[PDB]
């Protein structure tokens, strides 16, 4: 009950539960081992991508960190993608928008980290994923016909059990 997932882990697993943004309005959420890493009341999110990156190891937090994919500069998110260390568990989950600043460069980095639907992603899909330099990827496309909410689909979550 971890986090507050539904089904317990075994040994040797870190518990998760992580969901992403509402609209542009609520923040997304990232909690591993019942420790909260990011929300909106811890005030560590923000609109586009925010990123967790997690000692494989031990469980803890090493950074935490956001980029703004549609007002801001896809150069400082390639560059702290090109700083993960092999080992490092990567959380990210999208605020808003988390596509419309990205280039092939950042989608190949992500991908790389274990992830499909980063090369499909865009404007304004929700999308949550567990990788590591998968699987545990979930997304919500941005549909007109179908959003939960006037311009935003409705927030998607995740929830499992990361090997040690």
């Amino acid at each position: 009950y971890k986090c507050g997932i539904s089904k317990a882990c075994p040994e040797k697993h870190f518990a998760f539960k992580m969901a992403s943004g509402a609209a542009n309005v609520v923040g997304p959420k990232i909690c591993l081992e019942d420790n909260v890493l990011m929300s909106g009341v811890k005030n560590n999110v923000g609109r586009g991508i925010n990123i967790a990156l997690v000692n494989g190891k031990t469980g803890e937090v090493i950074d935490t960190k956001f980029f703004d994919m549609w007002g801001g500069d896809v150069a400082p998110f390639i560059e702290f993608l090109k700083t993960i260390q092999d080992g490092t568990v990567v959380l990210m989950a999208t605020y808003d928008d988390g596509a419309t600043k990205l280039t092939d460069e950042a989608r190949r980095l992500i991908a790389e980290l274990g992830s499909t639907s980063i090369t499909s992603l865009g404007f304004r899909d929700n999308w949550v994923f567990c990788g590591g330099k998968s699987p545990f990827e979930q997304h919500i496309k941005n549909n007109k016909e179908t959003n939960k909410y006037e311009g935003w689909p409705e927030v998607v979550e995740m929830e499992g059990c990361i090997p040690q």
